[PDB]
């Protein structure tokens, strides 16, 4: 039985990573260019709509439409739960990770108070796995998903010392199916990570409900996701592994029917995915 739908939403604050950015990757790597920062490449690039790391809006942009609400995006592609991006070379210039997002949030509010009954949207920690893969890490997968866990209630934590009281928070994806995971044959790596977070971020979120009377929504995109492609053709695709938009070796030319596919490169999903994430998302509020 469903439960009550929460109250409005006007506006969005959203902190996270690629699969929400809408164009500050774009405008902070220009920047970074236009700076002589060392190392800086513009991202996400020319195979990209519109700064997003897809071919269309991604999630939030989508949750915002339906709700009737104005969206501030602060996520960065590339950032990690912490302070800082996989992306390495940008952490001598802005700390974009998530603490970086409300760091930066914060410190652009004048000592001013955070508006109660903004959504604060939570949705991050593909990036620690990311890197912790392409880059060797050492720790342990189950220490870097208690990390990860714990990045993300201590943003929680500060967003509603400040004065946030309404957040959705947004579970790991199923980084098992990434296509950039799959071709690594890092399948069951992910798997371990993706479950280890899910399973211990519900609990942290038990916690931080106790007090400020903090509505805490949590988004399952796992369960979201492997009911998508369990039936696809409800939902009108037909391609759920394999990238519209191949990068890697090369970059070739893109499907002809990408509304048709869950991927757009090779971690992404396409502009159609993000909508129906983004109308899960808003099913739980009322207009
Ligand atoms: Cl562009």
């Amino acid at each position: 039985h469903t439960s009550p739908l929460l109250a409005p939403v006007r506006q969005i604050h959203a902190f996270g990573d690629s699969y929400s950015d809408n164009g500050e990757s774009q405008r902070l790597t220009r920047e970074m260019l236009a700076k002589g920062i060392a190392g800086a490449q513009a991202l996400p690039g020319e195979v990209y709509w519109q700064g997003r790391w897809s071919n269309g809006p991604t999630a939030v942009e989508v949750l915002a439409r339906q709700l009737g609400a104005q969206l501030a995006d602060h996520a960065v592609g590339g950032a990690k739960s912490g302070a800082d991006n996989y992306y390495g070379w940008m952490s001598a210039y802005r700390h974009t990770g998530l603490a970086g997002q409300v760091d930066a949030y914060l410190a652009t509010l004048d000592g001013k108070p955070v508006d109660g009954q903004a959504l604060h949207f939570i949705f991050v920690s593909a990036n620690d796995f990311f890197e912790h893969e392409d880059f060797a890490g050492e720790q342990p997968l189950e220490q870097l998903a208690g990390s990860s866990v714990a990045n993300i209630r201590a943003a929680v934590q500060r967003l509603g010392e400040a004065g946030a009281r309404r957040f959705l928070v947004v579970s790991s994806t199923d980084l098992s199916v990434v296509p950039a995971v799959v071709a690594g044959n890092r399948v069951e790596r992910a798997q371990r990570y993706l479950q280890a977070v899910n399973a211990s971020l519900p609990i942290q979120l038990a916690a931080l409900r106790k007090t400020r009377g903090l509505e805490l929504s949590w988004f399952d995109h796992l369960t979201f996701s492997r009911h998508l492609r369990r039936n696809p053709a409800r939902y009108g695709l037909v391609e759920l592994d394999a990238p519209c938009q191949p990068t890697q070796p090369s970059v070739r030319p893109a499907c002809a029917n990408p509304d048709q596919y869950y991927f757009w490169d090779e971690w992404h999903p396409t502009r159609r995915v993000h909508q129906l994430a983004g109308e899960a998302m808003a099913a739980r509020y009322a207009r």
